[PDB]
């Protein structure tokens, strides 16, 4: 029941500073422009200890499955090959991605009827807000 309030189908409804986040991560111009248009649907499910997060959009479809605290390989939507670990901290899903001596942290939390995603790379934060689909 660890992630019950996250489970479901969610649709992106707002974004702030995502272009700048992507710049900080090292994403190139064309990918930033196209990816920045996307309004993904995020599908979160749990089966035993395994959490699956799918993202479906016009730009790319991604899927990760993981156990909390157990590192895994991830290919991001911008084609980074990262090592990821996702944990729960006080009801917030905390996702750290490491690649090329770089790191980014993505936090997902339930706030009212929304799922709020905060993405941080160095001093740059982006906020992505999802509603139930
Ligand atoms: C599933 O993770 C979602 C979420 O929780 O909002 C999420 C959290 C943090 C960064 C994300 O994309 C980083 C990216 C995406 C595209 C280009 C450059 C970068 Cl740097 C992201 O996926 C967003 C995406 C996922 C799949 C398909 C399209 C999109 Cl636009």
């Amino acid at each position: 029941h660890m992630c019950d309030a996250f489970v479901g189908t969610w649709k992106l409804v707002s974004s702030e500073n995502f272009d700048d986040y992507m710049k900080e991560v090292g994403v190139g111009f064309a990918t930033r422009k196209v990816a920045g248009m996307a309004k993904p649907n995020m599908i979160i499910s749990v089966n035993g200890d395994v959490i699956t997060i799918k993202s479906e959009s016009t730009f790319k479809n991604t899927e990760i499955s993981f156990i909390l605290g157990q590192e895994f390989d991830e290919v991001t939507a911008d084609d980074r090959k990262v090592k990821s670990t996702i944990t729960l901290d006080g009801g917030v899903l905390v996702h750290v991605q490491k690649w090329d001596g770089k790191s980014t942290t993505i936090k997902r939390k339930r706030e009212d009827d929304k799922l709020v995603v905060e993405c941080v790379m160095k001093g740059v934060t982006s906020t992505r807000v999802y509603e139930r689909a």
